[PDB]
DNA sequence: GGAAATATTATATTCC
DNA sequence: GGAATATAATATTTCC
């Protein structure tokens, strides 16, 4: 499960290529109101709670 | 800039950003939690952590 | 201009 | 075991 780029290795594959996105620049999670893109869903979840809501 | 870390020699824009960075070497965690005793290297990191403790 | 806060990003660690 | 939550470091933005 080792990073082909930085010689780091994790216990899971899911953790492995969340890490890869820090190398390849892939950012699959996108904010509906803003267009800014993130590497993980939790990040965008944090960044989303900064846009004022409307419900 | 003029402010360089004496451990990793990465330069920082302003001395106050350097003193926070040095805490990532010394392990000095000044800011402590009122409810749970967990110590944090910055006031901000303590804020995002404190704001989940249900109610005081 | 510089300190402080806020937003950001990567990852370890719980959760499910 | 993947997904969520917490976390730590720093880049960006706000305030002064
Ligand atoms: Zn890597
Ligand atoms: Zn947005
Ligand atoms: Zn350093
Ligand atoms: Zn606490």
């Amino acid at each position: 499960h080792k990073c082909k780029y930085c010689s780091k290795v994790f216990g899971t594959d899911s953790s492995l290529q969340i890490h890869l996105r820090s190398h390849t620049g892939e950012r699959p999670f996108v904010c509906s109101v803003c267009g800014h893109r993130f590497t993980t869903k939790g990040n965008l979840k944090v960044h989303f709670h900064r846009h004022p809501q409307v419900k």
